DNA sequence: TTTAACAGTTAAGAT
DNA sequence: AAACTTAACTGTTAA
C-alpha cells in the first residue's frame, strides 16, 4: 500500500489501481451509464463512481460543472471568458456558469 | 452587482 | 457487472 502520498483506488471488476491524487487532472463523466473517467497525466481510466462522492473526498476535488471534478492541485490556467480549465498536462474541461468563480 | 424563469439535459438512485 | 426514473443540473435571457 501506498501510504507516504494520498491515493485513490480505482476498481474495474475485482481488479484495483491505486492512484495518487496529483496524478488525476479531472474527472468526468463517462458516455457509459454509472461509469467515470480518471484523466491522468498520460492515461485515462475509466471506472465505477459518482463524482458527488469524489468531491467530497478532498478540498482539491472541486465540483467545477456538474459533469466534471478538477484537480485543484493541477489546474495550469482558466479561461473564464469560455469557462475552460486548462491542466498541467495540456488537457482542459469545462466549468458551469454558477460554479467557475468559485474553483 | 444580484437572483432566477425557462426548457432541455444529465448524474446517479431494479434486475 | 451493466433500463427506468427524476431532482437538479445546464446556458441563455431577463429583470
Ligand atoms: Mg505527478
Ligand atoms: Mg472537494
Amino acid at each position: 500500500m501506498d501510504n507516504s502520498v494520498e491515493t485513490i483506488e480505482l476498481k474495474r471488476g475485482s481488479n484495483s489501481v491505486y492512484v495518487q491524487y496529483d496524478d488525476i487532472m479531472f474527472f468526468e463523466s463517462s458516455t457509459k451509464s454509472h461509469r467515470l473517467i480518471a484523466h491522468l497525466d498520460n492515461r485515462q481510466i475509466e471506472f465505477y463512481g459518482n463524482l458527488k462522492e469524489l468531491s467530497q473526498l478532498d478540498d482539491r476535488f472541486f465540483r467545477c460543472h456538474n459533469s466534471f471534478v478538477v484537480n485543484r492541485h493541477n489546474i495550469e490556467s482558466i479561461d473564464s471568458k469560455e469557462r475552460i480549465v486548462y491542466f498541467k498536462n495540456k488537457e482542459h474541461c469545462y466549468a458551469s456558469v454558477r460554479n467557475v468563480k468559485k474553483i
